């Protein structure tokens, strides 16, 4: 499964081949997003911007369009999960939208309701740099530090 | 982060920059090894070969020297773990040996002891293709089947 130099190919043919009786399965990968802000709404919105920043350079997205994502949860952690998941879906399913920026307009901390919007356009390999695909959001070692200088830690599955 | 086209570059300058308050941490990865053989001795050697076959093309490794690895365990699963951890150690440090091929000469199923050998040479990106570094052996989902057509399943941490 490798690209070889003519030199390396020389080696291989020189020696008896080895019988292989094995295979590789279930390759998995993940990365932990850490985001922060002056408010809890800033930390979530930065978190969504981190996620998308791992899919491309958002600096190259034009804010042609606007999208709104509204969601809710049982607690802040679930709220963050859904918040990220809905956004991911907007990218994943047609329209395959990607925001240049996200802004969280409001978070209700009693009932765990959230309003956000993002501005950008249709994602395209011809137009926009390629980075890593994002497979899913995960509750793995998820933290919401709702306090002075809020911080958010989220693990996402990738390729 | 990304190297981009002038067209892409032009766009970035066209619009105001986005302030960023995030970072990416703890990039991780895993792959599962599935190896089999007619004997158990074979399953095990093949499992090691799979591990090494993820680091480079083991076919490009010349059998210049031979090395011995012996280990013990409390059970078969720990034996496997140590066996792979020992072969892994020998690549990661001191002489940085990679086997072209590995043979398990004996396993003691009563006392959980084994002797293996491998033939190969010092690792070097001057000779050998770059694959993935292997960080660690994991007991995660470790399975050893010691009936007819023995097989084993092991997960490893990778970079």
């Amino acid at each position: 499964d490798y690209n070889l130099t003519e030199e390396q190919k020389a080696i291989k043919a020189k020696y008896p081949p080895v019988n292989r009786k094995y295979e590789y399965l279930d390759h998995t990968a993940a990365v932990q997003l850490h985001a922060w802000g002056d408010t809890l709404e800033e930390a979530f919105e930065q978190c969504a911007m981190a996620m998308f920043g791992y899919m491309t350079d958002t600096g190259t997205v034009e804010p042609l369009q606007t999208v709104e994502v509204e969601t809710q949860g049982d607690d802040l952690q679930s709220l963050l999960f859904h918040f990220l998941d809905e956004w991911l879906y907007k990218f994943s399913a047609d329209e395959f939208f990607i925001p240049r920026e996200v802004k969280v307009l409001s978070i209700d901390q009693r009932n765990f309701k959230l309003r956000s919007i993002g501005w950008g356009e249709e994602f395209s390999l011809s137009k926009h740099p390629q980075g890593t695909e994002v497979k899913a959001i995960t509750y793995s070692a998820m933290q919401v530090y709702n306090e002075e200088n809020p911080e958010v830690f989220v693990i996402i599955d990738i390729l």
